[PDB]
Formats: structure tokens, sequence, C-alpha cells
């Protein structure tokens, strides 16, 4: 029968007030016999009525996928409100409920440091600029490298790692042509996290 998956907003969308965070309720294996699907949404038990249900989407295996998207208030998500999707369908003996919310725990402010390439790496044609982000909680975070107000195309960020004090850390490594570093171009590591002032900080690094 029908099955439901409930997906959280992207951290960056919850952290930047200009962006639009969404909770997404997805129903799959909706049958042709009982194709109609009702979604009820609740926020800490109180029904809300602003969800947009997308049109049914027919799969290659003769079932439908039906999606309801609930726009959330950034502050509600960050204040730990519970989002419940209730999915009714005539093939279900009772409606399916799923609930989600933000990871729990006292927030802790990330410390953000940029580290230049080792002198030993300067023998190479590409070099590594390092962004250390440590002491944060919970693990929900976004970390991005930019130059001239635009994202860099060769960086990779480690997952959050539990540190010995129960906070998280990660590193993001930016690789650039050595000549760009030598020319004095400025590179910036932007970090978004709920325990930062304005949910944002940026640290820059140049030769
Ligand atoms: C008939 O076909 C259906 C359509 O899918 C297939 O189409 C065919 C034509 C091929 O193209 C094939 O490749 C496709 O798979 C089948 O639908 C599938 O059903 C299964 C079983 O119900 C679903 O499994 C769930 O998967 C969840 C994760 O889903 C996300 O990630 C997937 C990639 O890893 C991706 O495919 C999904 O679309 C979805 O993507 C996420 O979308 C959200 C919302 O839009 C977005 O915000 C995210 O960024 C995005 N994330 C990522 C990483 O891409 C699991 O979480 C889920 O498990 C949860 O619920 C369980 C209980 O329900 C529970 O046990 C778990 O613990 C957990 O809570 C579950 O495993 C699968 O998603 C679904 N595929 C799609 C595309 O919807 C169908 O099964 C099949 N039916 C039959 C009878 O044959
Ligand atoms: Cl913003």
């Amino acid at each position: 029968g029908p099955s439901v998956a409930l997906f959280p907003p992207k951290p960056k969308d919850t952290l930047m007030i200009s962006r639009t965070p969404e909770v997404t309720c997805v129903v799959v294996d909706v049958s042709h016999e009982d194709p109609e699907v009702k979604f009820n949404w609740y926020v800490d038990g109180v029904e809300v009525h602003n969800a947009k249900t997308k049109p049914r989407e027919e799969q290659y295996n003769s079932t439908y996928r039906v999606v309801s998207v609930l726009t959330v208030l950034h502050q509600d998500w960050l204040n730990g409100k519970e989002y419940k999707c209730k999915v009714s369908n005539k093939a279900l003996p009772a409606p399916i409920e799923k609930t989600i919310s933000k990871a729990k725990g006292q927030p802790r402010e990330p410390q953000v440091y940029t580290l230049p390439p080792s002198r030993e790496e300067m023998t190479k044609n590409q070099v590594s600029l390092t962004c250390l982000v440590k002491g944060f909680y919970p693990s929900d975070i976004a970390v991005e490298w930019e130059s001239n107000g635009q994202p860099e195309n060769n960086y990779k960020t480690t997952p959050p790692v539990l540190d010995s004090d129960g906070s998280f850390f990660l590193y993001s490594k930016l690789t650039v042509d050595k000549s760009r570093w030598q020319q004095g171009n400025v590179f910036s590591c932007s970090v978004m996290h709920e325990a930062l002032h304005n949910h944002y900080t940026q640290k820059s690094l140049s030769l």
C-alpha cells in the first residue's frame, strides 16, 4: 500500500531568512484504484492550511507519487516545533502520520578559522586553503568557499565529526591554482549556523 517519507528543509534555507525553507511530504505507491490523497499538516499539534500539493506524478511502474510541500517559518523550525504530515488514502485502513523536527540540543557557536597552504605544498601546481569550523552544535551547518562574491568550483567539505567535548567540527578544503594564490586573490569561507550572530560569518584568507 501507500508509504510516506517526510523530509526536512535544507539547513541553508532555515538559516538564511531570505531563503525559503520547506518540509516535503512524499507519498509513493498510490494505486490507480484509490488515487486520491489527502494531506493534513500540523505544527505542534495545530493544523495549518498553507501546504501546496503538487500534481500527481505517474511512475513507470503504474503507481503515482504525490508530494505536499509546506513552507515553514524559519523561527518555527529553529525553535524546535514539530511538523506532522498526515496522509489519508482509501487503500489505507487508517491514515499515515509522520513527524519531524530539528535536531535537539543546546546550540554552540562555531569557531571559524582559515589556514593557508603549508610551505611544503608550494612545490605543487595546486594548493589547499583550509577552513576549520569547530565547537559547533547541533551538526546542521552550511560551509561554502567563495572568491570575488562567487562560489569556488574545487572544494570539498568533510562531514561533521564528534569532538571530545561533545561538540562537532569539520574542515572544508579549497583547491586552487597556485598562481591564483600567489597573485593575492582573496578567498572566503562562509559559514551558516543557528548559533552564529545573523546565522552567518565569513573569514577571508589571502597571501
Ligand atoms: C514504483 O516506483 C516508485 C518510483 O521510484 C522509481 O521510479 C522508477 C521508474 C525508477 O526511476 C527508479 O529508479 C525509482 O526508484 C518507487 O518509489 C520509491 O519507493 C521507495 C519505497 O517506498 C522510496 O523509498 C524511500 O526513500 C527515502 C529517500 O528518498 C529520497 O532519496 C532518494 C534517493 O536516495 C530519492 O530517490 C527520493 O526521491 C528522495 O529524494 C529526496 O526528495 C526530497 C523531497 O523532494 C528532497 O528534499 C531531498 O533533497 C531528496 N533527498 C535525496 C537524498 O535525494 C527514504 O528516506 C525512505 O525511508 C524512510 O521511510 C521509511 C518508511 O516509509 C522508513 O523505513 C525509513 O527509516 C525512513 O524513515 C524510503 O526508503 C523511494 O523514495 C521511492 N522513490 C521515489 C523517487 O520517490 C516505488 O517503490 C515503486 N513501487 C513498486 C510497488 O514497485
Ligand atoms: Cl539572508
